């Protein structure tokens, strides 16, 4: 056996549990703006220690494990990814990704290791990188006109949410910003899987 502390066991939820949260299919960048909204509007846990991470390469294939989406015979191969992640101060990060069959929330180190897992032996094109952006300014600065999601005839992939679009003043559309995997584009730093885990997990 093997044990450490102090310890951090009594987590209470920075969000509602997942049927009481904003959702709508494929479009997780919105839910997880979504959900710093609410952790903003709302007195537990201060917003400096939450981040919204997009996941993603240049390719735009990442496998993701544990996926709602086909659950017991993972990857779903994603364009993009997006989680919220919270550092609480009890020792530990959790992860909250409403399209995961795994629970809502869930530890970092959990994730990382049945949804995302090693990219050692996954071919180079489809490794994984992370995006990490303070919630607060997520909130201030991502702006999506849902264009991606309405194909040439005019038609939507899948139903936008009914709530308008999230705009700012500076942009009614950067998503591809927050897409991207350069480090020199858009906001937050953007990190290996190794880098990403060194910096969050436990």
């Amino acid at each position: 056996s093997e044990g450490n502390g102090p310890a951090a066991v009594h987590y209470q939820p920075a969000s509602p549990p997942r049927d009481a949260c904003v959702y709508s299919s494929c479009y997780c960048e919105e839910n997880v703006w979504k959900l710093c909204e609410y952790i903003k509007n709302h007195d537990q846990y201060p917003l400096e220690e939450c981040y919204a991470v997009f996941i993603s390469n240049e390719r735009k294939m990442i496998p993701i494990w544990k996926q709602q989406a086909r659950p017991g015979d993972g990857p779903v191969i994603w364009d993009y990814h997006v989680v919220l992640l919270h550092v609480s101060s009890g020792g530990q990060s959790f992860i909250y990704d409403l399209d995961t069959v795994l629970p809502f929330p869930c530890l970092f180190d959990t994730y990382v290791e049945d949804a995302i897992k090693s990219d050692d032996d996954i071919h180079p094109q489809f490794r994984r990188k992370f995006r990490v952006i303070c919630a607060d300014s997520y909130l201030k600065n991502f702006a999506s006109d849902r264009s991606h999601m309405k194909d040439s005839s005019g038609n939507w992939r899948e139903p936008p949410p009914p709530y308008p679009c999230i705009e700012t003043g500076d942009s009614k559309m950067n998503l591809n910003d927050f897409i991207s995997m350069d480090p020199k584009v858009g906001w937050g730093a953007v990190y290996t899987l190794s880098e990403f885990t060194h910096r969050f997990g436990s």
